[PDB]
């Protein structure tokens, strides 16, 4: 263990988010002091307020889960917002963290910022080796710049700042809106509206609580400079996924290379059928 969170002050940026809330849940078990700021009180694109919040509270650990995220329609129609919001968040937090000597910082990348035509399964060193996917290039460029700024701080100063590269997430606080772009929520939705109405390629899905566990694992064990993929491992086809979904509801080429996180002795512990059923019932009861 290169680093222990016990006794440390941990700022979880974006704690109302899907990923941020999972981190906060995993943390309240830990013996630490957790620090949060709602989006309503601290706009993390504002360099002034962000620095004063970091200089006043002085966290040992910053976990950056604050972000502007959305589907293909949002990214192509609001590219300036998707670039600026995410870049300014990362720049303001990384710079403030470097200035006061924050012991550990975690930035969140994304599986969709690798080159569009990079070889599958995606290794972390595929980053920047080719053209970006145009529809979310603005988001990708912001996430890439933040990752590289964290890397430059680790190189120049030895700041222990790392980036995790997740994959498609599901689980608690997912987006079940009818306009959600998340495949699995919409499938549970489309198959449920088909179940009670009585009508006639490979993918990867990672449970948010596994991702949260892996993030704390990287914080406790990972000191490298390069990013680390956090993948599912257990793949499934949209075909096989539909039959898994339909059996849940009673109806009648984008995968990460996880060699690196596996060498750290971490592997996701939630099975797809367990998480889906556990999420199918919460969507009913809510
Ligand atoms: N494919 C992948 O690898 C993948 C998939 C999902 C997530 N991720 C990673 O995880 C990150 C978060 O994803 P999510 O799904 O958790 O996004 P989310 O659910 O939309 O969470 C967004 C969070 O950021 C907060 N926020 C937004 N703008 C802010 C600002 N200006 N100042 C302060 N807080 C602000 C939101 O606050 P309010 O909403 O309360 O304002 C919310 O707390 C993504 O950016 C990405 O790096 C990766």
């Amino acid at each position: 263990p290169v680093y222990s969170l016990t006794g440390k002050k941990i700022f979880v940026a974006g704690h109302t988010g899907m990923v941020g809330s999972a981190i906060l849940r995993r943390l309240q078990h830990e013996d630490c002091d957790i620090i949060t700021a709602a989006h309503s009180v601290l706009d993390l694109t504002r360099q002034g307020p962000t620095e004063n919040f970091i200089s006043g509270h002085r966290p040992d650990v910053i976990i950056i889960a604050a972000a502007r995220v959305g589907g293909i329609l949002a990214n192509s129609r609001f590219p300036a917002d998707f670039l600026y919001d995410n870049l300014a968040i990362g720049m303001n937090l990384i710079h403030a963290a470097h200035q006061i000597g924050v012991e550990r910082l975690l930035w969140l990348g994304s599986s969709c910022i690798y080159p569009r035509d990079a070889a599958q399964p995606l290794t972390e060193d595929a980053l920047l080796t080719g053209p970006l996917e145009p529809t979310n290039e603005a988001y990708a460029i912001a996430k890439i710049a933040g990752l590289k700024y964290a890397q430059s701080c680790a190189r120049q100063f030895g700041d222990r700042f790392i980036t995790a590269m997740p994959t498609n997430l599901y689980g608690p606080n997912d987006n079940f809106d009818p306009t959600s772009s998340h495949v699995l929520p919409a499938l549970i939705r489309r198959v449920h509206e088909a179940r009670m109405r009585g009508a006639e390629p490979l993918r990867e899905f990672l449970h948010v609580d596994d991702l949260a566990d892996a993030c704390l694992h990287l914080l406790r064990f990972y000191n490298g400079i390069e990013p680390v993929n956090i993948g599912s491992g257990e793949e499934i086809s949209i075909k096989e996924l539909a039959l898994t979904v339909a059996r849940i509801v009673g109806y009648e080429r984008k995968l990460l290379d996880t060699s690196r996180i596996e060498a750290l002795g971490w592997q996701p512990r939630i099975h797809l059928e367990d998480g889906l059923r556990d999420v199918y019932r919460n969507w009913l009861e809510e």
